[PDB]
């Protein structure tokens, strides 16, 4: 295996792809192409680079971080020459020389072959919107493994994401402009994070392939694959309040800043605030073990019956930070029922949050 | 005690005087700021018992005198969290201090101003003014070489030395040393004092970057710095710092000069394949050439060849590459001079264009 390539052409590929052998990148030269693969057994990223300079086919594996750091550490405009010599891989550029250890390409974990069942293309921006709208509501290390991740659901012409931790839920639906089969899978949180990471903000569309046990995403000359998670993910439709009769509308940023200020004097371990809704007004209060008190009064749009209800501060701020909008609607039922929160100008996403007793 | 101040006039003072406060204040009052209204000025003070930072805020709105202490983090977060240009009205009510702005209201627990720790009065024995940039240069040139939580307590601070028309800082951890001298244009008596770790941090923190000069006062047991409307005071560390003059190699007759960035980037790349704990690289110096090598127990190898200026005898010497990189990062210059003796002796490293800063690094046993 031998190739010479500009550092420039390796930088982005290495960034995306980076048991001892799982700390190594697979390098493969074949058919005028260098392929680079990184994996952790649960997911893999493959990147390809074209090779115009003389090259020789073959494959080996090398320490991912060290190889990346060496390539990154070389000067801008550097040419990187690589040749395989037994148990070492030689890397040369200018008068900088490196010998890295290797493990055989034959030993490299190959994620089992699988079969695509559902396929579609969508804009990068749509995937970004879907993930950012809901990712914060995924569970972290819940014993219910299937909540430590994100539901991806196809229905009609929409792709939908759902995330929940049992206390709050986020759902977002976006058009993809193709009639799609009804289907849903759970992508583990680490997979969701890497999927987000591969979206660079340009116009490259994403090609998605969903199998019975895997999901794959193609963008540019990168291919990402992740295993899926087994489980009965809850139905968001059953979580949405059936008949909210009390409607508050307020400035998103005004509400966010009032919550954030009040939270300063809430209990440090379980930060919550009490809301009192009455005619044209929201009052937010907090107190702590030291008997310190905060109070915020806001002029709001509200005409239903008076009620008091508590919320976990972080759950509400998480939603308001996700909304990034002018006005927010809160749809309430009673003091012991969950609340629905939405951007007043968008029906693409909805949030449900349990009340908190204080 | 009463005052009303616009938000943005409080924020930076609050941030500044909170400098010395830790997370986990050992006792409640140490997490509080002293607020004092007197003679048309609000003063803010934070302390950790070793040093204090004080800010003076002019009061253009109606006020009443008095003093209390309140939780620093809560009070700052409240002020920061209010809308831009918010008028922050404060009224003391015994065990509580009330804060109001628009329709936002807050009640904070207080502790008596009379219990707030107050550094003893002391007497200045030397005073001088210097540009903020000069103090910045002095600290940045040497701070990285200070020890971290060493049982030899004096090493955890920074020596400040006045001598003739020069102010000098020195830092060392026993393995490597940094010294920087700068001119002040005022003839100073000889003083040598150790500023504690957090004190060095605060001195740096208070340099706004503008043209407000720094006024320094040093006593036998304290140091004080005045910048704008801030006054920083620290107790000095009670120890005898090593003399840097005795640590500088006596006659290194082997001189190497090379570009700083090329040397840095080569050391940085070589470091990748050095031992993860010991970080050893080897330097082979020969006529007009430096070869840097690293290897690790994975029997991986790095080699960097650099054109340098060197006329001395060939020699091989090992170094902790982190120590070398730290120096090169601190020098931030075009060319560097390395002054060598032998493979069992320290190297002296300097900007090739200025002797104002010098660095002494002990070699590694190969
Ligand atoms: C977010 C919260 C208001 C959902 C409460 C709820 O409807 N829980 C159901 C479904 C569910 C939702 C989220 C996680 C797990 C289960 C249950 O406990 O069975
Ligand atoms: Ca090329
Ligand atoms: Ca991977
Ligand atoms: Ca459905
Ligand atoms: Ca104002
Ligand atoms: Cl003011």
């Amino acid at each position: 295996m031998k190739f010479t390539v500009e550092r420039e052409h390796l930088l982005k590929p290495l960034q995306q792809v980076s048991l001892p052998i799982l700390g190594n990148l697979l390098l493969q030269v074949a058919d005028g192409t260098l392929s680079l693969t990184g994996t952790d057994l649960e997911m893999e990223m493959v990147a390809r680079v074209a090779l115009v300079q003389p090259h020789e086919p073959g494959a080996t594996t090398v320490p991912a971080r060290k190889f990346f750091d060496i390539c990154r550490g070389l000067p801008e405009g550097a040419e990187i020459a690589v040749q395989l010599e037994g148990e070492r891989m030689l890397v040369r550029s200018g008068r900088s020389r490196f010998s890295l250890s290797t493990l055989p390409a034959a030993d490299f974990p190959n994620l089992d072959d699988w079969q695509s069942e559902v396929e579609f293309t969508l804009p990068q921006a749509t995937m970004k919107r879907l993930i950012e709208a809901t990712q914060f509501s995924m569970a972290h290390q819940d014993v219910r493994y299937y909540l430590n991740g994100m539901l991806f659901e196809t229905e009609g012409e929409e792709l939908r994401t759902v995330a929940t931790d049992g206390h709050r839920l986020a759902v977002c639906s976006m058009p993809i402009g193709q009639s799609l089969p009804s289907h849903s899978v759970i992508v583990p949180r680490k997979g969701v994070i890497e999927l987000m990471r591969m979206l660079d903000g340009g116009d490259n569309p994403l090609r998605v392939q969903i199998g019975s046990n895997n999901i794959r995403a193609h963008v540019g000359d990168f291919i990402f694959t992740s295993k899926l998670v087994d489980g009965r993910f809850p139905d968001y439709r059953r979580v949405l309040p059936k008949n909210p009769d009390k409607h508050l509308e307020a400035g998103c940023d005004l509400l966010k800043q009032a919550f954030a200020r009040a939270a300063i004097l809430s209990n440090e371990k379980f930060r919550g605030v009490r809301l009192y809704v009455s005619e044209n007004q929201l009052k937010i209060t907090a107190n702590n073990p030291e008997q310190e008190e905060a109070e915020e009064i806001l002029d709001v749009t509200y005409s239903g019956a008076e009620m008091e209800i508590g919320f976990n501060v972080s759950y509400v701020l998480d939603v308001l930070n996700a909304l990034k909008c002018e006005n927010v609607r809160m749809m309430l039922t009673d003091s012991v029922s969950s609340v629905q929160i939405e951007d007043a100008a968008s029906q693409s996403a909805a949030y449900v949050v349990m009340p908190m007793r204080l």
